[PDB]
């Protein structure tokens, strides 16, 4: 799987697209996962959730009309979600987050 900062960072920027083990938190829900159980690797083994829009309700990242925000997480293998996420921009900027979305820096 493809699910490194650099990783992914990279991939997006030449295919524009999510590797192929992700999947977007309803399509999860769909599938049996329960969030409060921590089973994602459980119900789809190999995946880690990914392509959901970020809302950036706080303007943390920079705007830009047309622009459109998206997470990944990073790092994820199994159990509870982690707090590693790659932000892309839908004209392939990225940043990444250690630390649930209060602080980001750039990577691409
Ligand atoms: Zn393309």
């Amino acid at each position: 799987v493809i699910n490194t900062f650099d990783g992914v960072a990279d991939y997006l920027q030449t295919y524009h697209k999510l590797p192929d083990n992700y999947i977007t938190k309803s399509e999860a829900q769909a599938l049996g996962w329960v969030a409060s159980k921590g089973n994602l690797a459980d119900v789809a083994p190999g995946k880690s959730i990914g392509g959901d829009i970020f809302s950036n309700r706080e303007g943390k990242l920079p705007g830009k009309s047309g622009r459109t925000w998206r997470e990944a997480d990073i790092n994820y293998t199994s159990g509870f979600r982690n707090s590693d996420r790659i932000l892309y921009s839908s004209d392939w900027l990225a940043y990444k987050t250690t630390d649930h979305y209060q602080t980001f820096t750039k990577i691409r």
